[PDB]
């Protein structure tokens, strides 16, 4: 009925669509782990092949959650200067968010193409600290055992935040992230989640994991580039120099 209702539905909306994998379809791969054969096959390339690889998956990644933010209700109607600043400083932690859903608590592991495996998968890389802190923030996220519809609800918040530097129309900014918030607290009265508020990670812890990731792909992307098929160009040009 109500202006609140509908936001809810249209971030679950635009969230379900933006979607990678069905949540059912990595909870039912739980069983299809790599070998050690496979294991081994993935340690044994070069970091430049994985780097490849882990750059594509995390290029797309970007561009799913890019979508997102697009069929967000007033994301299209901000300017362009205050669309970059917030995808700049918010996507990629949108998709270290996204990731729980992908990560089996039980055996500490993660969907790779097409099978769950652990974080030694990633040895060649050489980023050892950085692979063991995001297997390590999916492993807090795991516990809280987020519905769809609060993973989609919490990474619109992500996002929608008014306190990034840079931004030129902050009022704009901060009328989304009211009504989004409201969406948010509403939607966990109607389904007694309230509990996951106190449960949620400190702003800073995904803010400091984020940054520390971007600055080692950018240090990877600079020794090694890869070319993409920009989905935004203006925020591709603010990332790639
Ligand atoms: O318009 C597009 O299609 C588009 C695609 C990706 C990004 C993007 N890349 N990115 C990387 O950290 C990244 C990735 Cl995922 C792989 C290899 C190289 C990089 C690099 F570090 F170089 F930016 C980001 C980090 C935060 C916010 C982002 F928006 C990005 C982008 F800005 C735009």
């Amino acid at each position: 009925l109500t202006e609140i209702e509908h936001l809810v539905q249209s971030v679950c909306k635009s969230y379900r669509e933006t979607c990678q994998l069905r949540l059912e379809d990595l909870l039912r791969q739980r069983s299809n782990i790599f070998s050690r054969e496979e294991v081994t096959g993935y340690q044994r390339k070069s970091m430049w092949e994985m780097w490849e690889r882990c750059a594509h998956h995390l290029t797309e990644a970007i561009q799913y959650v890019v979508e997102f933010a697009k069929r967000l209700s007033g994301f299209m109607e901000l300017c362009q200067n205050d669309q970059i600043v917030l995808l700049k400083a918010g996507a990629m932690e949108v998709v270290l968010v996204r990731m729980c859903r992908a990560y089996n608590a039980d055996n500490r592991t993660v969907f790779f193409e097409g099978k769950y495996g652990g974080m030694e998968l990633f040895r060649a890389l050489g980023c050892s600290e950085l692979i063991s802190s995001i297997f390590d923030f999916s492993h807090s996220l795991s516990a809280l055992h987020f519905s769809e519809d609060e993973i989609a609800l919490y990474t619109a918040l992500v996002l929608i935040n008014a306190h990034r530097p840079g931004l030129q129309e902050k009022r704009k900014v901060e009328q989304l992230q009211y009504n989004l918030e409201l969406a948010f607290h509403h939607h966990l009265h109607k389904t007694h989640r309230q509990s996951i508020l106190a449960k949620l990670p400190p702003k800073g812890k995904l803010r400091s994991l984020c940054s520390q990731h971007v600055e080692r792909l950018q240090i990877f992307q600079h020794l090694h580039p890869i070319v993409v098929q920009a989905a935004f160009p203006p925020l591709y040009k603010e990332l790639f120099s």
